[PDB]
This record gives C-alpha cells, sequence and structure tokens, in this order.
C-alpha cells in the first residue's frame, strides 16, 4: 500500500487554487499589482477615453434588466411595505406592494396581472420609466445602504415572463355579455393618435364594455413616440408590438393614414359622422426649432429630433415599415443640442450610427439637465462629451456639409437672469448637427380641426387636470398634447383618468347615470377563469387556501376581513373549556435564526411559546356562528382541546359543533402521563391516547373532524393510523417543530421571559419546516392514501402549495406566511394557482417548470450571444478576456449591417389549452408514485455534473465545494476562473447545490464507465 | 355584540391596511404630482440649489455600512476561491476571509484579517478608490445586484475592533526582547509620518526590531490622511487609532525633525549610527502656475497644499494644539483641475460658505483623472464642471481676486492639446484654488537625500520589487517613488520595503533570512486565550471538528483539514465488507427552507447519501496514518453495523486497532421488523441502543460515542439508552428526516434514475439548529455532565458558543463546509477566542458578544442628538426631511461659534477586570434559564416599543399586528410612522418582522393588564 490519506501529484495539482489558511502577510510590489489588476477588471475602467465600437448594435443597454434569479433576490428584498410610498409616486398607482410579492412567490402572471390592471403598457414602462423621479424615488429602502428597489426592471421581468406565456387579454368577464349590454355602450368612439395616452384610454374603454372603438393613427405604424423615437436599444418594438395585441384583444380597432387635420378628421366631421366622443392623443409632433439653422438639410448632415431619430428605428425595428431602411451615415463629429431625454437618445443613436464623437451641447449647466440621471448615465458610459452653458450662433457649411459650429457662452447673474456673451465664442468643429430641443404643437390645420376647444397661453388644448375634458363636453385630451405629462407613464395615466369621465359623459348623453365612485375594471385573461376549488370529507372549499389556528386568528374580526379578502377557509384559534383558560406570557414569538441575520420580510422560521386562545369558548362559539352566517360558502373550522377527559373532549366537541363549525380540529398537543414510554408527554405523541379521543369525538359529533398531528412523533404514520382507527375524517399535517432558537452570546435565550430571562422549548414554524411538514404528509398520504390531509408546514405561495397537493394534501393552511405579511398574500395565492393549473394545459410551455421558463445562457440577466466564435473559446467577461468577446460583437454586428436583410418580426398569436385545465383533484397525490425505499432507486443510472461558462460568473465555488466536501473533480484554471467537471465525478450534485447562477451546472446521464471510489 | 367584527375605534386603527382590490384605481396626473413631492427620499433632479454644508464635516460616504446593512452585504458576498477582489488589492488582503468571517458576526477575525496585510486598515476601507481596485475586479459586477461594497466591509468590522479598544502586541512567535539577536536592536531610521512609513514600521517593529524611530517635519502625523484629506471621509480619530497601534509595537515618533540639509541628511545619519532609512516624505510640495505668482490667500488664491491644511486644521480635533478658524471663502469658488484633490477642494470650499463652487480643467470629461466616487461627492453637491478650459491670466482688482480668463482647449488629429488663444472665458470668481497635484521642488530636501539616484521625474529611484535606492542602506515608498497614487499604495510600499529592509540589516550583521518572504501576522491579545477543551478523557485542541459526512468523504480531506486549524475529525461512516454500499445520482441537493436565495449561505441541505462507499481497510490505514501524523488532532472513526453483536465487535475492534482516538456508533441502521410504530432505525428504539452500546463497549477500550438521530419522540430516552450500554458521550444530532421539494410538475429533486424517483432525505445546515440546539439542551439537563457532541448547523463561534452554552463540549461541522471550505476553522477560532476575551472586559458588557449597543442611526450613520429635531414627529422623507435638514444646518452653524475642541480622549486600552473564560466554564450556563412553562412568570409582561430616529416607515410592524396580532399600532397616514397603543400584549411578532435591528424593543409593562377574553 502507499499513504491513503495524502492526495496524489495530480490531485495536489487539482487543488492548487483551494484555499488555504495563512501563516504570514504576502508580499507583492506595488508595480507588479498594478499590472495584476488589469487581467481581472469587469468594470469600466477610469483611464479608458475611448468609447468601445457601437455601430449598428441596438442590444439592450438598460441596467435595470432582471432575469429570474436577480428578480427573485431582488423581491425577497423589498419589505413589500404598508401603504407603500413606491405606489403613491407612481402615475398609474400600480400596487408594487402586490405584485413584488408575487414575484418573490414565483408567481409572475399574478404580478403581470397586477401590472396591467393599473398600467396597459406595464412591460413598457417598466423599461423606460424614470423611476429615480417616480416611484423608486419614494421607496422605503432608499433609507438603508443598500438602496432602493429597482421597481422598473422587476415590473419588466413580470410582464416579460407573461409576454413569453403568450395568454391573451379578454373582455371583463364580469359584465354581461355583448347582446345584453345597453345601448350606451354600442357609441362611436374616436381616438386620435395611437401613442400610449390613446393606447390606454381604449384599454379601459374596452374593459368598461365599450364596442365600437377606434384609434386613428396618422402614420403607417403604432406606438407613437415609443415606436418612433424611443431607440431599440431601451425599448424593444416587439414589446410595443405586445402591448398593441393586448389592446387589440378587447376589440379596439385601428386605422392609420388618417389624421387631425382639416381636410382630414376634424371634430366637426366626427359630430357629422356620429362619434358620440373623442379623446385628442396626437402628441406632440412638431420639433421645437432655431431659426439659426433655416435652410440646413440632412445632406449637409443637420437633423431634428423628429428627423433623425425615426430615421434609425424603421432600420433598427423590425415591423416597423415594409422599408428595410438604411441606417443613416453619421461618420465623424456629432453636435446634438438639448438637455431633455430626447438629446441623449440622439446622442447615443448617433454613435450606433457610426459617429467618432457626440457632443451634448446644452445653453444651461450640469445643474440644471432635464433627463434623469438614469437616461444621462448611458450618454456618459458611451463616453460621450458634456458643453454645458453655450448657446449655438452660426453653422458653417464648407463643400456641402457642416464643417463647424460657433457658440457663445451663456451666463447667470444676480437676478438669475441669462445672458449671452458675444465676446466669449466657441468655434467647436463637427460634421453633424442634431436640434434635440424639444417638440411642440405648431401646424394650424391640426390645431384647426380642433375647433372649437379652448388653448391656453402654451397653444396646446385646455383640459380640466381632473377629469381631461376640454372647452366640449364630448372631447377629451391626454399625454403630451396637454402638455402636463413628460413620460410614458403620465401620458398613460393621463388616459386612464380621461376613460372613466368619457364612461361618465356618454352614459349621461343616453340617459344612464354611473356611480360617484370611479371604479375603472381590472386586467383579465382566461387564467382568471380555473377553477380551484376542491372538496374534501365531504365540505366544499372556493379556494384550496386557509388559515392555520394561530397568531393570524387570534381573533374573529380578524377572520372575517381574512374571508373578506379571498381565503377560502380559516381555523379558530384552539380553545378549550373554562376550566382550562391559560395566560400568555410575553415575549413569545420571536424571529427565526434559520437563515442567518436576515431581518425584515421573509423569515424563514419564527418560534413562540403560545398557548390555547385566552379567549372563551362562548366567545368562540358565538363568532363561528356569526361568520358561518355572512360567509356560508367559507368553510369554518373550530380547533378544540382539553385533557385527556371523556367528558371534556364529548362537551367542547358538541359545542363547537352546535355553534355552526363546518368541522372541528382536534390540538393534540395537550399533556397526559410523564411522558417518554416511547410515546412522549402530550396525547398527539401516543397512538392508543389518540385513538381514544377521536373515539370519543366521533360518539359526540355528526360532523367531520380532523386530529392536528405533531411532527414531533417517531412514527407520525401510527399516530395518523390511530387517528382513522378512531374514527376521525383526516389529520391536519403538522403542528409545530419543538425547538430553541438560539441564545445570546452570554448564554441568556430568546424569547426570555420576566427579570429571570427564563424560556421554554417553542414551536418552530416557517419555511424551515417544511421538508418536516412535507415528509409528514408524503408518509400519511402514502401509508393511509385517501384520508384527507390538511397540510401546515412553510406554504407561503401556489408553488409550495402545489407541492403539498402533489404530495397529498386536499387543502393549505397558512401562518407564518401571514405574519411575514399580511391577509392579502391569498390573492397571490390564488392567481398563481390559477396560472400553475392553466400552464399544465399549455403544450408550447412544456419545457417551464411552473411560471419559469427554461434558463437561457445569460449574464447580468441578458443573453449571451450565440456567435460561434464567441462560444468556445474559454473568454470570461473580465480582464482582457472581456475586450476580445467586445471586438467579436462588435465585428459580428457589423457583417449583420453589410447584409441588412431578415425583418421577419415574427406574428403574435396565443397559445391554447390543448387539454381540459387540470383541477385541483386533478393533481393531488400525482407526485407520491415518485417516491419510494432507497432500493427502488438505481444506481446503474449515474449523472455527472456539466457547467456552462457563459453563464458562470467564476467563483469556484462549486471547485471549493467538491474539493473540501467531494471528489476533487473540478478544475478552476488559474487565468480565466472557469471550472470544468472532469471524470472523477460522482455526481453527488453538491456543486449545482452552491452554484450562484440558476441553472449555470446541469446534471446530465454520464456516459463514461462508472467505478465507486473504494480506496482499498 | 357582533364579536367577529371591528369596533370603529380598531376599523380607524386599521385605515393603512392592505386590502385586496377590485378595481383600478383613479389619480389625475396632476395629483400624483403635487403627492410626490411627499413621499421623496432621494434629491430632486429639478432642485439646483445646493443644501448649505457649512461647517458640516458629517460623514457623506456612500459606503458607510452600519451592522445590519454588513451583515447582509457580508453574506451576499460570494467568497469566492483565487477571489479577483484580492488579487486586485493592492496589500493582497484576503478579502473572502474577513468578509466570511464579518458574515459569522466574527468581527474581530475579520479584522485582525484585515490588519494583518494592511496596518492602515480602517483608514483604507474608508477612502479605498475601489472602482479602480478591489471592488473593480468583483464577480457580483457580472450580477444585475452588482459588486460588493468591500470597502464598507472592511470600514465596520475595522471600525468595531477600534470600539473594541485592544491594542496590537508583540509577534508573540517571536523571542524575549532579551533573547533576540543583536542585530534587531538596529537603529532605523523612516522619514515622513505617512501611510508609506507607518506601515513600513509597523511590519519592521513585527519581524521583531525594537529600535524605530519615524521623523516627521509637522507637529502632526498621518501625512495626507490628517493634513488634507476632508474630515467628511476620512475622521482624524481613525488616523489616531492607526497610530496608537504602530506605537504598542515601541515604534517612536519624533516631530518637529526634518528630512532637510539644516536637520537631518544622510550623512547625519549615518554619523548618528543609523543603519538603515526609509524616505516616506511624500511630495510636500504644489504644483504650481506662473500665471498666479504673488497672489495671497488674502488676494484669494490658494493651492490645495495651502487650502485644505487649513480646513483640516479647523475640523480635525487634535491634530493641531492651535485652535484654527474655518477658511472665509465668500462667493465663487473656482477649484482648477481633476485629481482626486480638486475634489476635495471643492467639496471642503462648500464647508467653508462658498455660494457657488467651478470645477474647470484643461480636458473633457473622458479625460477625468479622479474615481467615480469622487467625482458623485462633488456632483451630488451642485458643483459646476466646466471642461476644455485653461487659465490664461487672474483678474486682480483693488487687491483681490475678480475673475480668471480661460481659452478653449481642443483635441487635434494627433490627439494633440491645442489651446485656441481665440475663444475666452471671462469667468468671476472671488477664490480661485489651485490644485494641480504635488511635486518635490525643495533643494534643501533633496541636498539631505545626496547621493542617492534621481529619475527624468526628480524623484528617488528604488528597484521596485526592494523599494531600495541606489544607497543600499536607504529604502524609499509612498508618493515620493511615484508609483502610488492610492493609501493603499503607499502602505504596499512600505510593507514591501520592510521585508527587504529586513533583509539588508540581518545581512550587514551576518545574517541570513528565509527567500521566501515572510511577514508577520497581526496580532492582539485575543490570540493568546486558550480555546482547548478536554472531554470523556480525550485533548482537543480547540471545540471545532468535521462531522461525519462530505467534508470528511477522503482521509486526504481531513488530512488538509488538519493543517488548516481543524480541531478534531470524524470519520466518513465506515462499515465491514459484507455491508458495502453503492450511492445513487443526484444525492444532495440545496436546501428550500429560506426560499430562492442562491449561492453563499443556503439555509439547510437534504442528501440521500449512504454511508462511506470506501472499505473498512482504506480508513484504518488511514487513521493509523492520520494519528501518526497527527497525535495533538483527535481522530474519531463512525462505524456502522446491523444489529448483529458479532459485527458490532468486529468492526469497533478494527477501527480502535487503527488508533482511533474514539468511536462514534451510527445508528441510523434498520434493523428487522418494524413492529410497534417506533421506527425502522436502530436510533429510534432504546432497546437495540443499548444492546449495540453493550456490544460496542464489549469490543473496545477507548471512549466511544452514539450517534443520536433526532427523528424520535424522546431523544433522552435514547441517549439514557446509551448511557445504559456503553457509551462514553453522545452526538447530537444526525440529519432530519424531510423531503426538499417537488418540481411544479411533481417530479423531486433529487431525482434518481430515468424514472425520477426519490426517497426520504436527511435535512442538515442552519435550518435544523432549532432542533439540534433543543435536544442538545434536553440532553444535558435529564444527564447532567453526560458529554455531549453537538451537530446540527454550527457555521460560527459564536452558534458554536450557543452548544457549548447548552452543554455540549465540542462541534461538529459538516453544513457550513460545504457552504465554504476548510479555512472556516480559523474564523471559528478567532471569534471563539475573542467572545471569550470580551467576557472579562467589564468596558463592554453591554454588548451582545461582539455586536456593540445599537443606537440611533439612518444608513448606519449616527443621528445627531440636537433637541430640536426629538419629539417633534419628523421622518426621513419629503417635507420632513427638508425641515430636518434646515435644523442640522442651523445647528452646524451654532457649532461654528460654539467652539470646543479641547477636550480629547486618551485613548487608554481596556484591561481585562475578571478572568478570560475557559471552554469549561462556558459549557451549561445556558441551562439555567431552561425550564418548564410553569417557571415562566405571566406577571412581568412586556410591550412594544419603537424608536422613531430608526424606523424606514415601511409599516410591517403594522401589518404584521393586524392580521396577526391585536391591532394595536397606530401607523400615521402622512408620516408613515408607527405607535405602539396600550392594547399591545407584548407577543414581540412586530419586533421579529422589523427589518431595522433594535428600532422595536420589548420593555417592561407599566399600564396594567388584562388578558384579552372576548367574553367574560
Ligand atoms: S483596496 Fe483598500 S478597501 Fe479595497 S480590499 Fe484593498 S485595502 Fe480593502
Ligand atoms: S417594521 Fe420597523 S422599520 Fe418598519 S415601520 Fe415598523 S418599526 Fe419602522
Amino acid at each position: 500500500a502507499p499513504v491513503l490519506s495524502k492526495d496524489v501529484a495530480d490531485i495536489e495539482s487539482i487543488l492548487a487554487l483551494n484555499p488555504r489558511t495563512q501563516s504570514h502577510a504576502a508580499l507583492h510590489s506595488t508595480l507588479a499589482k498594478k499590472l495584476d489588476k488589469k487581467h481581472w477588471k469587469r468594470n469600466p475602467d477610469k483611464n479608458c477615453f475611448h468609447c468601445e465600437k457601437l455601430e449598428n448594435n441596438f442590444d439592450d443597454i438598460k441596467h435595470t434588466t432582471l432575469g429570474e434569479r436577480g428578480a427573485l433576490r431582488e423581491a425577497m428584498r423589498c419589505l413589500k411595505c404598508a401603504d407603500a410610498p413606491c405606489q403613491k409616486s407612481c402615475p398609474t398607482h400600480l400596487d408594487i406592494k402586490s405584485f413584488i410579492t408575487s414575484i418573490s412567490n414565483k408567481n409572475y402572471y399574478g404580478a403581470a396581472k397586477m401590472i396591467f390592471s393599473d398600467n396597459p403598457l406595464g412591460l413598457t414602462c417598466g423599461m423606460v420609466c424614470p423611476t429615480s423621479d417616480l416611484c423608486v424615488g419614494g421607496c422605503n429602502l432608499y433609507a438603508t445602504e443598500e438602496g432602493s428597489i429597482n421597481i422598473g426592471g422587476l415590473q419588466q421581468f413580470a410582464s416579460e415572463v407573461f409576454k413569453a406565456m403568450n395568454i391573451p387579454q379578454i373582455r371583463n368577464p364580469c359584465l354581461p355579455s355583448q347582446e345584453k349590454m345597453p345601448e350606451a355602450y354600442s357609441a362611436k368612439i374616436a381616438l386620435l393618435g395611437a401613442g400610449p395616452a390613446s393606447i390606454s384610454c381604449a384599454s379601459f374603454l374596452a374593459r368598461l364594455g365599450y364596442s365600437d372603438i377606434t384609434i386613428f393613427e396618422k402614420q403607417e405604424y403604432v406606438g407613437g413616440l415609443s415606436t418612433s423615437e424611443i431607440p431599440q436599444f431601451r425599448l424593444p418594438y416587439d414589446v410595443v408590438n405586445f402591448e398593441i395585441e393586448l389592446m387589440k384583444d378587447l376589440g379596439v380597432k385601428i386605422i392609420c393614414g388618417k389624421s387631425l387635420s382639416e381636410n382630414e378628421i376634424t371634430l366637426n366631421t366626427l359630430k357629422e359622422e356620429g362619434y358620440k366622443a373623442a379623446f385628442i392623443g396626437i402628441g406632440l409632433p412638431e420639433p421645437k426649432t432655431d431659426d439659426i439653422f433655416q435652410g440646413l438639410t440632412q445632406d449637409q448632415g443637420f437633423y431634428t429630433s423628429k428627423d433623425f431619430l425615426p430615421l434609425v428605428a424603421k432600420s433598427s425595428k423590425a415591423g416597423m415599415c415594409a422599408c428595410h431602411s438604411p441606417l443613416p451615415s453619421i461618420r465623424g463629429a456629432v453636435i446634438v443640442l438639448g438637455a431633455g431625454d430626447t438629446a441623449f437618445d440622439c446622442a447615443t443613436s448617433a454613435l450606433r450610427c457610426g459617429a467618432r464623437r457626440v457632443f451634448l451641447v446644452f445653453r444651461k449647466g450640469f445643474v440644471n439637465i432635464r433627463a434623469v440621471p438614469e437616461e444621462v448615465e448611458l450618454a456618459k458610459e458611451e463616453k460621450c462629451e458634456f458643453l454645458p452653458f453655450l448657446s449655438p450662433r452660426k453653422v458653417i457649411v464648407k463643400g456641402g456639409r457642416i464643417v463647424a459650429v460657433q457658440f457663445v457662452r451663456t451666463e447667470q447673474d444676480e437676478t438669475g437672469k441669462w445672458n449671452e456673451d458675444e465676446d466669449q465664442i466657441v468655434h467647436l468643429k463637427a460634421d453633424v448637427v442634431i436640434s434635440a430641443f424639444g417638440s411642440v404643437l405648431r401646424d394650424p390645420k391640426v390645431k384647426e380641426a380642433l375647433s372649437p376647444i379652448k388653448f391656453n397661453r402654451w397653444d396646446l388644448p385646455e383640459v380640466d387636470p381632473e377629469t381631461m375634458q376640454t372647452s366640449e363636453p364630448w372631447v377629451f385630451a391626454g399625454g403630451d398634447i396637454v402638455g402636463m405629462a413628460n413620460t410614458t407613464v403620465e401620458s398613460v395615466n393621463d388616459g386612464k383618468q380621461a376613460s372613466w369621465y368619457i364612461h361618465k359623459y356618454i352614459q349621461a348623453q343616453y340617459g344612464a347615470s354611473v356611480s360617484a365612485k370611479p371604479e375603472l375594471p381590472l386586467f383579465y385573461t382566461p387564467v382568471d377563469l380555473v377553477d380551484i376549488s376542491v372538496e374534501m370529507a365531504g365540505l366544499k372549499f372556493i379556494n384550496p387556501f386557509g388559515l392555520a389556528s394561530a397568531a393570524p386568528t387570534t381573533s374573529s374580526s380578524m377572520i372575517r376581513r381574512a374571508f373578506e379578502a379571498g381565503w377560502g377557509f380559516a381555523l379558530t384559534k384552539t380553545f378549550s373549556l373554562d376550566k382550562d383558560i391559560v395566560t400568555n406570557v410575553s415575549p413569545r414569538i420571536v424571529r427565526g435564526t434559520t437563515s442567518g441575520p436576515m431581518y425584515g420580510p421573509g423569515q424563514s422560521s419564527f418560534l413562540n411559546i403560545e398557548l390555547i386562545s385566552e379567549k372563551t369558548a362562548a366567545y368562540w362559539c358565538q363568532s363561528v356562528t356569526e361568520l358561518k352566517a355572512d360567509f356560508p360558502d367559507n368553510i369554518v373550522i373550530a380547533s378544540i382541546m382539553c385533557s385527556y377527559n371523556k367528558n371534556d373532549w364529548m362537551e367542547l366537541s358538541r359545542k363547537a359543533e352546535a355553534s355552526g363549525a363546518d368541522a372541528l380540529e382536534l390540538n393534540l398537543s395537550s399533556p397526559h402521563g410523564m411522558g417518554e414510554r416511547g410515546m412522549g408527554l402530550a396525547c398527539g405523541q401516543d397512538p392508543e391516547l389518540v385513538r381514544n379521543i377521536c373515539r370519543w369525538v366521533r360518539q359526540a359529533v355528526q360532523i367531520p373532524f380532523f386530529a392536528k398531528l405533531t411532527p414531533n412523533v417517531t412514527d407520525i404514520v401510527s399516530i395518523a393510523r390511530a387517528a382513522k382507527e378512531g374514527g376521525a375524517d383526516g389529520v391536519t399535517a403538522t403542528n409545530t417543530v419543538s425547538g430553541l432558537m438560539g441564545l445570546k452570546a452570554d448564554g441568556t435565550p430568546w424569547p426570555a421571559v420576566g427579570a429571570g430571562k427564563r424560556t421554554t422549548y417553542g414551536g418552530v414554524s416557517g419555511t424551515a419546516i417544511r421538508p418536516i411538514a412535507l415528509r409528514a404528509v408524503t408518509t400519511i398520504a402514502r401509508a393511509l392514501p385517501g384520508f384527507p390531509i390538511l397540510a401546515t408546514g412553510g406554504i407561503d405561495s401556489a408553488e409550495s402549495g402545489l407541492q403539498f397537493l402533489h404530495s397529498g394534501a386536499s387543502v393549505l393552511q397558512v401562518c407564518s406566511a401571514v405574519q411575514n405579511q399580511d391577509f392579502t398574500v391569498i390573492q397571490d395565492y390564488c392567481t398563481g394557482l390559477k396560472a400553475l393549473l392553466y400552464l399544465k394545459s399549455i403544450e408550447e410551455l412544456q419545457g417551464w417548470d411552473g411560471q419559469s421558463p427554461g434558463t437561457e445562457s445569460h449574464q447580468k440577466g441578458k443573453p449571451v450571444p450565440r456567435i460561434a466564435e464567441l462560444m468556445g473559446k474559454k473568454l470570461p467577461n473580465f480582464g482582457p478576456y472581456l475586450e476580445q468577446r467586445k471586438k467579436i460583437i462588435a465585428e459580428e454586428k457589423m457583417r449583420l449591417k453589410e447584409q441588412n436583410a431578415a425583418f421577419p418580426p415574427l406574428e403574435r398569436k396565443p397559445f391554447i389549452p390543448k387539454k381540459p385545465i387540470p383541477a385541483i383533484k386533478d393533481v393531488i397525490g400525482k407526485a407520491l408514485q415518485y417516491l419510494g425505499t432507497f432500493g427502488e432507486l438505481s444506481n446503474i443510472e449515474q449523472v455527472v455534473a456539466v457547467i456552462d461558462e457563459e453563464m458562470c460568473i467564476n467563483c469556484g465555488k462549486c471547485y471549493m465545494t467538491c474539493n473540501d466536501s467531494g471528489y476533487q473533480a473540478i478544475q478552476f484554471d488559474p487565468e480565466t476562473h472557469l471550472p470544468t467537471v472532469t471524470d472523477t465525478c460522482t455526481g453527488c450534485t453538491l456543486c449545482l447545490s452552491v452554484c450562484p447562477i440558476i441553472d449555470c451546472i446541469r446534471m446530465v446521464s454520464r456516459t463514461t464507465p462508472y467505478e465507486p471510489k473504494r480506496g482499498l
């Protein structure tokens, strides 16, 4: 034999980069460290006066873009605030708490439903909202070092997944059918311009039931500025297409080529043609111009924003125009004038047209810039220059081209006046000049077509800023044309606002009234019709979710608000006879330590030393009667407890029955005996005690009752069997796990009661006991199949709840997930369950895990390029390897320019359920057939880990885990930090378990012969 | 009445509680604009007015962390192998290790590791231009949530250690001073008391040198860190802290003596017997221009070397004896340049009462040498940036500056910079500050460096690896050499030089050194705390060991674990030949017990791994070698047989003969029939455990411990059974039976073979700590003194101390290693020494271990305790934030005249005022607080109370009490400030969900308490 406890030489070399402890400080010269620094750099270099080449590169540059991994982390970080200030600062009043809650719970349909209910352009706004000036500007987490929440990127992700689902929008299912709709909803309605403002109005008017809505667009294309001028590298055009198709799912018609103009559409022709109401959303169609630039042409290199930006869009947004437009040749120095978000997008677009440098020249200072720093960041990092305090005076044209622009210095006084110093000039050499001063409405033929509505000092239509009504009651206006809004989201909200008051006007014109409280309908899809009801033990539940007997059911008044929120059923707090009344100590409910020092939302566990209800059985029985009177379709289960006393159990079970409880829950946490004949102290730990107690309750009541089991048993099957023999009609699995949540560093416990700082063993709830409760439910449902199981134990989403259903549970009680939140989580659970079952009917999404799409190769939540030279050549995303990636992409963006073909943006058509949408009964117990003994597991079918280096982020955790906890089977290249699984892999899967990039490591069938490591 | 319904007063308390919505909301765009300014938390892009910062030197760093923010960020760090952040740190700081220690709340271990490579670690963590250094190479850049705040984590851990008041000690590995070779008494001279010399002087003292002397020209120390770096980035008390640490090693500092020809010259040093010299005088003189000659401070002209010292002299208490005034800077201020210095002059100018600050540089924004950190502070303080401007003449009228005339610079075809004499800017200004850098121009200083070779930059030439000048005995480093730009690079230059200075001196005394540079680590009295412990007749050198699990798969892994410092180790469980097993794959999967958290810190793992696939021969030969090489490390052999007498005796004797210190009996073995619903495993029936313990106590003479299972009704029964059969102790506990979850389609994870089957696994990690903690406590109460080996979610010194306090002697670890690597042991051993050392410091009894008592903070920055801010209801948002900013600014003015800086504090280090406990002193001390529920006081009730200066207005306490409590909190609709009402019952749920550490506190109840009964 050799030395078994010493690594052989080639394993010694495997471990070369493995962490070892250190005995010394490490000598490294300040010089050497300077050159080694360049090998690992990830972020921009402060010594790079050089912008990498970006011509024809319209890839997503938004820093807010999120993948699933990133979006789940961020959603879990959000505090999900009451009266959340982020919503307060959202112009469309999105319930950001709710949709971010749905994202943490992996329910992206429910989040996207929340989003499009209040903003029909949620995916757009999620991408382009100046969140720092709006919702993120009010985020409570701004008061922490980690900072505010990326609200828009989360909203973009949840909306992106919903897009991929290809689910149509349906007509509001609360409405009557079209035939029995009152005549008023047949009113002919006209919208002018097909931008955000009108798309929002038409959608909200269709939601109300109006069945003849028409948007008249001037141009061959639709979407407004989101189509014509917002760059593709910030807003992909298929997003715009997607939100349009959603509105068209509601019957809104769009007619292009006809304009609001004299000798075209006028307010009068509309009135003559029978239109009962009109909304003006034509935007600001003309560019603000300077008399300095009179007579210049694009041939000389002059553009306005309204000239330049649509030219880049018509060429970089497939599906805009039948023309495969050529990108404009912009070779040289470019002067963009302006400081709104218009100018910054001509800046970044010029660099895409081949610009060699861009000067953003504005007439005021840096302090004075009108775009949000988000928009400014993308110009500054693409190395555009910034020239403040300069006003243009002459453009020098030589040889048919612009060759210079001469400015004068602008200045401020004491008065706050802005003058121009003639003596202080700047002759700035440039080849292209793009005025981006902004937009106006100046066309008389258009203003004339709006006769006789009133126009204000700014020659813009006056509107009641609360109803968006003009000086004619039947004509409304919103968005950029009003001069109030500066954003897509405020333009959307302007159409949202006008819709209800248009609905008010039209209904009044037909002799009908509307309610004094504006009620616009929510956003609906066929998912909302999925039947998530379930029957169990002879009781029908309207949804499988209910409140566990616990802190969220301390008072029955809280149960009423929960039923009012949508909860299917609820348990009373456990109550007993008067002689068994209790007093609680305090403190008695602490947060979990089970997942480290993470404070705030999503605690992984709680410990409680709380007893049963301090309130009386007289309170609970009268309460059960009141709640059953007002909520006949909401199951009310009274949880009860008595000593090991046949008279007591019989008397209390009879009283709770007479109160009208749909069922009973026998709390088996009551003691009897000393306690460890292998049977423990509590009744629920002894089979014979449980059999008798259930026998007694069976003799006493005629309603179904369930034994609530403790997990603190050697064999919970034996207890459940004992209840079934005793006559119970089901078991609730399980109560909390007996634990000690931890101690301070001085030895004292928490919770600590009184001056003595004493404690007792408490119960552990929450997701940290989910494997315990899931195991208990699985073994009961397999040992006693068909025996109804009410699952409790760390259920906090529709995805978790579905796992318990798959494991044999019929209904799902919740406690810790509400303590971590509030009662409204029920809405996320219900939409998440409707979504999960609906997706089971979609063939096209078979390659998904629930609401999660198949994780494609990505970096920073953006997909890595599928180029042949950029896959396989060992190129991690840092150091000199990243500069070569950026050169290969740039060259390949260039050969995709010198062949300007491929304009086939696929036509959107919805996915159709290919089998009946399963019911809750179609999934109960369907996972149990995969469970077995260990012998039923195949050791012939071994797997090995495989790593996707395009998704790897070079942390070497897999490397470390396999070395200090595995088989030393990963090589970690010392220059690229790229791991590679070798053939000594045993498939233990530990590396995958610790990889931070979702689906980077993958377990695949082993192809090379396997010999277990025996040592010998 | 109606009991299931809220009375009106409670209906009012619930006004802001969330409710599920049935309609989309109506809010006009105008109303949204007016409502947005009420919740705004961040700067408005519309406010151009600088906020008054006069005499405000409060911290303005965006990287400062408090404990709650630091703990989150250290947990988010992947703690990477071969970490690129460390390769980019000039001082090669082990970032992975010190951040791991922070994540485990071991702040001493982090600080010790930081100061081991960087004696100025607190300073560096505060001023580290991380984007161009360590954070520039961080892997988490490639994620959407971004690189790790390394400087903030360094600052926090270093700041906590600062507050501990623990001195640095001499290298304890050194011989006593008397027995030191005569060479170490060599007189060493260092010029300049800046970071370069402080580092070099510190590392020279660690090696053992006793006669070290720093010669500083001024009467202060610290170099630029004291003289020029502003107090709102680097406070002086930090510089004082680092100096006192160096002084702890005996380094001497003489102020007022200078390297100059009329004082200290190399000849005078050779004359006075000094045997080596280090030049760290930096660049003491400014880069001036001819444009400025004859311009005093009295005319409005400063250089950075003039202005910033006056401001530091005036804002850094204790830097000077002479109380100095804030320079009267009144009007427009031009700051010339764009280095790190220029932006400090701009920010310090606003502190002096500047009305307007213009930063003018001779190039563009793409050429700014300063870091994006630095630039942001001036940008967010409304400083104006003027590019492409070269100063040509200063206009002085009537004895003061009134304007500066500039010319427009531009880049040509070469890239060369030209001035355009024809394009001017007449910029009004009351003050000019040249920040063009620094030089060494003093000839008296240079002549004192004769005859060392100077280069074309007029700076000492040094071998960049040895820092040696042309004279062999003279070394140089820091800014004087010209390579360093940063404090950490100058620290590295001294670190570098100290080794080769060591070489030169030792050589000059006829002594050689190691060819491997080995600088000693940073040492405090904490490193001397004994953490050994004796148990069952065995001496453990520390209580931490590896559990029988994946980290002990091979003996070659146990060997590497011992080489890292692990006190003991269990072999993987091995068996006789006949019972050879074969694993399946996948078999180890990550836990879902804390939701979709990926990467570091998995709260649990689930495994279906069997015992070791390697033979008893391998493990027996391996134990022999391991114990022959590591006699002081305990090796316990884990063995398993079926329920069979001869087999248990054969295998236990074979492992004893191999030299095992002890045996661990794995009782996870199935027996025969099942019988009486009392588990299929041996460890679940106390009769079989007492028999197996009998049979092994038969075979062997060494101690043996029974590894107990937690999946039992009463673990104390199977523990007592072990103590009745043979056992010298018990290991509590093995893994918890569970199932970790299902994909949304029903298939499990792990999934074995094409059938996608699985079985019940074992749950490990921190999610079972409450179960393991409860088991160790019960066994310790029932069997006092019976040795317990603890297992179950030990992942830090703190968590291990909890198992020690609960009755355990040693601590087995598995999942924390799986989450990292073997070197966590060093974090554990440092943390345990710190936790025990601190128990002796009377000055820190108010701490929780290594966590200080939390004070009023926002973003981890002390709230100002001004009389006018408190008791007035001002949250940190909207108009309430401006009223606060107005209040601090009137107090920062009221503090300029109320002028006191003559009570500093002699930072005398804390001394142990009671013996440092040993492990034998803390075991079991938590058991006193444990007891039944009857032993808990229901008289000493508590109530919740909220510190509003700490609240971040999320409302979770409000929702948690509304939907999971007693509806006892008012949430004010205008301030979003909660207030706990008298109806509070002390349940403590609100404190448990609060994101802010210690914002809510449970206090004794003053008002009468009445249990809420609902009905009499
Ligand atoms: S560069 Fe400075 S802040 Fe960054 S890791 Fe090194 S010492 Fe710490
Ligand atoms: S949970 Fe904490 S931070 Fe949030 S409102 Fe309540 S007290 Fe304030």
